[PDB]
């Protein structure tokens, strides 16, 4: 019908804008994808008609280049997208049956090439558990409320004993970035540290309103939920630990508080 | 009135193998509330009694001492607190019996758990086991830099408290069950104002200065140790018979 061509015609213009900026947002130059195109990427996502699964698509395309540059800057911009983006990015990422499949992802052009290679698998990762981990409680960790009457300070025994573990292997995938800050030398690689590290904070302050929650309901806890809780408790320790270490590769590097 | 304490101290401290009698404690409870009752004089009673070479005697005086400070008038355990010694039992043994010989070790780790209960008290000048508990108690509203001091000290109170150490085979007597009982009172009590002191740590991670981080991760770790021994002692005081409804 001409109904329907007209609007298909629409929906062409739309796609089309929006692969092109994704190619934008995503190109061989060594410099972190540019605000002015994750921001239009951003609008597109806030448009009730902008098509979802495309944009995604468009984005696990540009991972399957070869280079080193145009992947890592796709990564960075499906985070970027996930954190400032409409819910409906993440929530369509948390939906498929699968995400990114760069666990042997490898440039060799050059040494440069090499050493972002091991950094793209880490961030990977990180990526596709931070969909697993919004598919398994239906929300984002580092945007819940906060405080004694937020999420994690109020959520009762049983799910919390369920959900502290998914934020743990969250920040496990997260931590393994395992960067130091004399790696931290290239535009690329510092826009994924830079989402990293905000992730991080946030989600660390979930983890610890969990752990607060838990240690609360101490002398009620029935004995198993008891030892459930303590391993939970025990593996906190570590995690803390090592968030202790990433902050400071952050503070190496002027990245601190004022950049939350 | 001293020689009414003392005939009553003695009392409590008999040669008999059972806990000190209620009716006794209850009279010295009811002496450290008369505004006129002499608190050393009543101290050095039960410090004499544990020179005695019976471990009875002895480990009687010690639970009468740890009841006193449990139930009795706060005074008590000030006195205590304001000592420059107290007990020295460290080498005690009453080596004229098996069971002699086994509840001598039990008597050198309970003097020692008394001793710290007082310096605690003193340190703090309050018992940690009976401070107000809750969102607003004592132990979750304290600032930062008193609560790094003051967990220390919960941690070194507790830590002498589990060096008791006691098995639920061991606990064959109504000697040692007594100061058993006394133990699992306090530690129940304790680890709660350890366990909120630790809350109101983690809810200040985020606002402690870096340093004061690194010496709050130190308390955490070593809270988890003291967490896995307390779940422990707890088994022991289930297999015996004992739990909440005894707290």
């Amino acid at each position: 019908s001409l109904t329907d061509r007209i609007t298909a015609a629409q929906h062409s213009v739309t796609g089309s804008a929006v692969s092109k900026t994704v190619c934008k947002a995503t190109t061989h130059e060594i410099m972190g994808p540019k605000k002015k195109h994750l921001d239009y990427l951003i609008q597109c996502t806030n448009e009730m008609n902008v098509n979802i699964p495309q944009l995604a698509d468009s984005l696990f395309e540009r991972t399957t280049n070869s280079s080193w540059v145009v992947v890592f800057k796709s990564l960075i911009t499906t985070h970027h997208l996930m954190v400032y983006g409409n819910e409906r990015f993440i929530q369509y990422l948390a939906s498929r049956n699968t995400l990114f499949n760069l666990s042997n992802f490898l440039d060799k052009s050059g040494l440069q090439g090499y050493d972002m290679s091991t950094f793209i698998r880490r961030y990977s990762r990180y990526l596709n558990e931070k969909a697993v981990s919004y598919r398994q409680v239906a929300f984002d960790f580092t945007k819940v409320k906060r405080g004694a009457d937020g999420v994690m300070r109020t959520m009762n025994t049983e799910k919390l004993l369920k959900t502290v573990p998914i934020i743990q292997n969250q920040m496990d995938a997260l931590l393994d970035f395992n960067v130091n800050s004399n790696e931290l030398t290239n535009g690329v690689i510092n826009a994924a540290f830079m989402l990293l590290f905000k992730d991080a904070i946030r989600l660390f302050a979930a983890y610890n309103e969990g752990i607060i929650n838990l240690l609360e309901k101490y002398f009620d806890m029935k004995k198993n939920q008891c030892k459930e809780g303590l391993d939970i408790y025990k593996k906190f320790l570590t995690r803390m630990t090592r968030i202790s270490e990433f902050l400071k590769v952050a503070e190496q590097v002027g990245i601190d508080r004022g950049d939350i």
